[PDB]
Formats: C-alpha cells, structure tokens, sequence
C-alpha cells in the first residue's frame, strides 16, 4: 500500500486577475481567459472559458475545472492560456480578439505536478492571431514587464 499522496485525479485552476492588459482603447465591452491543455500541439480534450469580466476590472475570483485527469495526463502535455477581448453591436454578433498567450508546462522540470499560486508574464499574440488559444506557444515566465500577466491558483485535491 501507500500512506496516500499526491493521489489527484481533478485539475482544478483559479484565476485571480491580469495586469498591463493589451486594452488601451475604451470600447471593449468585456474580456475572457481560454484555457486547455494539448499533447505536441494536437488537442486532448474541450476547453474551458472564464467568465466575461470588464476590461477596466480584469478580476475573475472564478475557480475553473478542467476536464483532464491527472493519472491520464501525459508529461509531453501542458496547460495553455490566453486572454481575448470580446465587442459587439447592438443586434450584431461579438468579436473575439487574442491578445496575449502563456504556455505553463503541467509537470515540473522534476515531473512534479505544479502548485501553489503563481503569477508570470504572457507572450503577445501575433499579428491579429487567427485562432484564439496558442498551443504551440513556448513555455515559461516571460522575463518583460511591459507584457501582462495573469495570476492562478494550483489546488489537486481529487
């Protein structure tokens, strides 16, 4: 048997807000986080979206489950995310516009699920980037401070 450790089947991820956002003009009428994870760039599983929060107030304080599982996860896999900025008109459809992306690497340099809060700066999409999540994008806390930053919770209990 086994005392009984690091025993998570669940991700779950908190957001707590974002700083120096890419929301310089005063139209937007609100914003979203995209979060998912893929194996090599190839998708593994849906996506999760975080409530839509006003630019002038990124702060979500929203717990958001991901339907991955832990002992199914593989270590060429991470987690991705990336903020978007969405605008319509009366009558007329929104506009989702990506701003920025952050590619966390799940495991540890020690294959050591992370955790504890945590906050590091996130990339600049490219020129009006087609898609809205990068799974592509590299890994790391970028080292800018102009360069925004959002801020999570890594909590496994089950």
């Amino acid at each position: 048997g086994s005392s009984g450790s690091s025993g998570n089947s669940a991700l779950r991820i908190k957001i707590l807000c974002a700083t120096y956002v890419n929301v310089n003009i005063r139209d937007i009428d609100k914003i979203y986080v995209r979060t998912g994870i893929y194996h090599g760039g190839e998708p593994l599983c849906d996506n999760v979206n975080t409530q839509r929060v006003p630019c002038s107030n990124p702060r979500w304080n929203e717990w958001l489950n991901y339907d991955i599982y832990i002992p199914d996860l593989p270590r060429a896999a991470r987690l991705c995310l990336s903020i978007c900025s969405v605008k319509g008109r009366k009558g007329a459809k929104e506009e989702h516009c990506p701003l920025a992306w952050g590619n966390i690497n799940l495991f540890d340099y020690t294959d050591t699920l992370v955790s504890g809060k945590m906050a590091l700066n996130l990339w600049p999409v490219p020129h009006g980037l087609e898609d809205l999540l990068n799974p592509i994008g590299v890994t790391g806390s970028n080292p800018n401070k102009e360069t925004p930053c959002l801020e999570l919770e890594f909590d496994w209990f089950s």
